[PDB]
Formats: structure tokens, C-alpha cells, sequence
């Protein structure tokens, strides 16, 4: 397993047609997972499965600019399960990030950070055993 939290450099930032694939297994009794696509200290796209927010499972998505979180976008479809292997695929499209989990479309997140080629790192954190993290151009 890779060491979490894990930084995946994205050389030259992201660009449409770039596919990021994360393979891992959720720990037992998980509380949270996070993917943070970063532009220096800013978070262009925060993808945050929460296993217990007032006894509900929810994925929260947001952007952090100058240390300030913005308006959350929330998804009640929740494909993750404590103890089970998952695949997250993040495809950069021209107007949004498109996210699929276990080969099923989950959500899309409109680009708030516009300088895509400056989103140069992906942080992977939370209650997972991380198997692999990679990218390819499709
Ligand atoms: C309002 O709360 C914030 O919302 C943001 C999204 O809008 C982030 O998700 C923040 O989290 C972190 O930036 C962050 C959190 C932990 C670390 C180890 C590093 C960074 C934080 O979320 C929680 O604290 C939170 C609030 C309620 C619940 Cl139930 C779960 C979470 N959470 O997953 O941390
Ligand atoms: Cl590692
Ligand atoms: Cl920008």
C-alpha cells in the first residue's frame, strides 16, 4: 500500500482528456475520504465522502480560495462501503471534473478555478488503504 496522505504530482497541471484513477480499499469503521486537487495552497476541487454527518453518508464537494471554503455541492448517492475495494475515476472535461466510482457515473463539478494547468498536485487522504494512483491521457 502507498503511504496516506499521498501526493500525486500532476505535471503541467490538468487538461481536458486527462483521466486520474485511484484504487484503494476503505478501512473498517471509516469516517472520511478526501481528494484535493490543489493549485498551490488553493483547492480547486475537494471531493469528500463523509461516512457520518448527523448519521447520514454524504459526499461534499467544494473549492478553497485564499484559505476560504466556498459553497458546498452535495451528492446523496454514496457508493463507498467500509471494508470494500473501490475505483475512483476523475475525468477532466472542458467545463467540469466528471467522477465515476466502480464504473458508475457519480457526479460532475463545474470548474471554479480556471487555470487548469496550475492545478499541479492531487492530495489523497482519509480512511483508506491506497493501492495505486495514476493518470493517463484518453
Ligand atoms: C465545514 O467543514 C469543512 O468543509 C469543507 C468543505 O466545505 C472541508 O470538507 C473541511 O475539511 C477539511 O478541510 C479537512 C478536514 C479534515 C482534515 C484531516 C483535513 C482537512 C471541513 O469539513 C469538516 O471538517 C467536516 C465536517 C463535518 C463532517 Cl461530518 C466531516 C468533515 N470532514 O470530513 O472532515
Ligand atoms: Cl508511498
Ligand atoms: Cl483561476
Amino acid at each position: 500500500m502507498l503511504i496516506v496522505p499521498y501526493n500525486l504530482p500532476l505535471p503541467g497541471g490538468v487538461v481536458p482528456r486527462m483521466l486520474i484513477t485511484i484504487l484503494g480499499t476503505v478501512k473498517p469503521n471509516a469516517n472520511r475520504i478526501a481528494l484535493d486537487f490543489q493549485r498551490g495552497n488553493d483547492v480547486a476541487f475537494h471531493f469528500n465522502p463523509r461516512f457520518n454527518e448527523n448519521n447520514r453518508r454524504v459526499i461534499v464537494c467544494n473549492t478553497k480560495l485564499d484559505n476560504n471554503w466556498g459553497r458546498e455541492e452535495r451528492q446523496s448517492v454514496f457508493p463507498f462501503e467500509s471494508g470494500k475495494p473501490f475505483k475512483i475515476q476523475v475525468l477532466v472535461e472542458p467545463d467540469h471534473f466528471k467522477v465515476a466510482v466502480n464504473d458508475a457515473h457519480l457526479l460532475q463539478y463545474n470548474h471554479r478555478v480556471k487555470k487548469l494547468n496550475e492545478i499541479s498536485k492531487l492530495g489523497i487522504s482519509g480512511d483508506i488503504d491506497l493501492t495505486s494512483a495514476s493518470y493517463t491521457m484518453i
